[PDB]
């Protein structure tokens, strides 16, 4: 517990940019794109206001558009007079991927038409399209193969406080070890993480901070309408904050909360508000109506585990169950606890062999061990119960490919 | 029940089946079979023939059947086993786990075939586990997969009975003959004996 992320003070003008969303759509071969940026303002709405969105590739301005406020008519009562959408055509855009994280910079200027900049906001833009078609998850029209890992925000000395150095260190090692994707198990991350995955190039699954694993049955709260509002905020505010980051390619509804009607409602909300990214969610059996991707945790390659209600079928058999057509990407596999990863190669052979087997995210990146000091004052790695904590789950907090100080296992 | 149409020896295999001048002759082999056997309950699936590639004549006949007798699915393996002329993926000799990616008509592992992008049909091998000589090695492997995968619905082993013919030696004693044993040439030697049982019905 505590104030474990940054605290800051922001000054905004009375007439200001209150939100902005950037989308990139493409022609059939990705040789042409349209960048569309919807901008909303709060404050003093007057005819002289304008929005200029300019797109830069390095120090070169590749495109720009200026428009007064007032969006298209949307219904019988009119349109959003406090919003404007700029559309910029971009030819032969440099596409973003984890392989080549090409980025442009979009600058959003709120200003008077005669030239006074009120304020400007901006973001890195990655031209990429994410879509599932014919059962496959495609990125820029090509099917991905996710070499993913789940990563908690953990530091042996600072607990859950993240810092730039540490994040960088993890992203370098991930890449140096041929990972191309990370799942935010199981909550939105510190904001700099996204900046870094955008820039270094990692595909990201951004996950709502919703986990009710300990309930009995697990969907007791998620199927309860009285918990819809609390859950809604966790999903909606995440999307509102992270929707312009190219690194985020998939949204997840949370983790181990069973399958409740709240999930269905929220799945739909995202699909309406942000059609650019698939939505996934493993609870309730990993292939529920609340997921665009079959995203089991620990389903084996050839061996079925037919538990009642939420069986974990062999991943190869799961893809072809009668009527199933979705791609399958394990949200968690290859539990790296202690001396483990036995059978890892079996997964990779299947993934390469079956098109719709598109990978998975290893559980997990770093052991959650904490440093304790002995009588002599020498540091030692502690786990569950080492702080008097009880009940506790002992060494179950250490499941990483790397030790808490980033030394590899 | 399978129409008497096989043009395996053409190059390419569908040279006649894709030619409309052969549509009439092919059509009678299909339509006349259906006219004859359509009242038999034992017939559950119609087949457009065998090893004749995939030509437009197959598509035309596939629809004819679907149109006159909606009661039984239509299958046909030619052209890759999963063409538009078949309601069932029905490969011959596709393996359980191993892919055989031949160009144009690959034979995927059956487990994988089921799940190719967009595929939804059931898969029943029209021929598998070629029982020629001392064979049937790996037969359990197919059965374990058919039981584990709902859409893997079995197959037809190749084949029931050895096609050997009886010849008689000088003393008049009979012996089992195969390709070339009658002066026939060219011939394919022992490839006519692929049965689970010998010609006389004794089991292998
Ligand atoms: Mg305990
Ligand atoms: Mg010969
Ligand atoms: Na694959
Ligand atoms: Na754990
Ligand atoms: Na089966
Ligand atoms: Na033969």
């Amino acid at each position: 517990s505590g104030i474990f992320r940054d605290v800051s003070l922001l000054h905004k003008p009375t007439t200001q940019i209150s939100d902005f969303h950037v989308a990139t759509r493409f022609n059939d071969d990705f040789s042409r794109a349209v960048l569309e940026a919807e901008v909303q303002m709060c404050g003093e709405l007057r005819d002289y206001l304008r929005v200029t969105v300019s797109l830069w590739q390095g120090e070169t301005q590749v495109a720009s558009g200026t428009a007064p406020f007032g969006g298209e008519i949307i219904d019988e009562r009119g349109g959003y007079a406090d919003r404007v959408t700029l559309r910029l055509n971009v030819e032969n855009p440099k596409l973003w991927s984890a392989e080549i994280p090409n980025l442009y910079r979009a600058v959003v200027e709120l200003h008077t038409a005669d030239g006074t900049l009120i304020e400007a906001e901006a973001c890195d833009v990655g031209f990429r399209e994410v879509r599932i078609e014919n059962g496959l998850l495609l990125l820029n029209g090509k099917p991905l193969l996710i070499r993913g890992v789940n990563r908690h925000e953990h530091h042996p000395l600072h607990g859950q406080v993240m810092d730039e150095q540490t994040m960088v260190q993890d992203i370098l090692l991930m890449k140096q070890n041929n990972f191309n994707a990370v799942r935010c198990s199981h909550y939105p991350n510190h904001p700099l993480w996204y900046t870094l995955c955008d820039r270094y190039g990692l595909y990201v699954v951004d996950e709502a901070n919703i986990e009710t694993n300990g309930m009995v049955p697990m969907n007791r709260l998620t199927d309860d309408p009285r918990w819809l509002p609390a859950m809604s905020e966790r999903v909606t505010r995440m999307v509102q904050r992270d929707r312009n980051h190219p690194s985020v390619i998939i949204w997840s509804l949370g983790n181990e909360s069973g399958h409740g009607a709240n999930h269905d409602a929220l799945y739909r909300w995202i699909k309406s508000v942000d059609p650019s990214r698939p939505v996934q969610y493993e609870g309730g059996g990993a292939d529920t109506t609340a997921t665009d991707i079959i995203c089991p945790m620990y389903a084996r390659v050839d061996e079925d585990q037919p538990f009642p209600a939420v069986p974990k079928w062999s991943i190869k058999k799961w893809l072809s169950l009668p009527g199933e057509t979705r791609p399958l990407i394990l949200c968690e596999y290859a539990h790296a606890m202690g001396n483990s990863l036995g059978g890892f190669a079996k997964y990779w052979q299947a993934f390469r062999q079956y098109p719709r087997l598109q990978g998975g995210f290893v559980w997990d990146w770093v052991d959650q061990s904490l440093i304790k000091y002995d009588e002599n004052g020498n540091p030692w790695s502690a786990y569950g119960g080492d702080f008097g904590d009880t009940p506790n789950d002992r060494q179950f907090c250490m499941n990483g490919l790397v030790f808490a100080d980033r030394t590899p296992h």
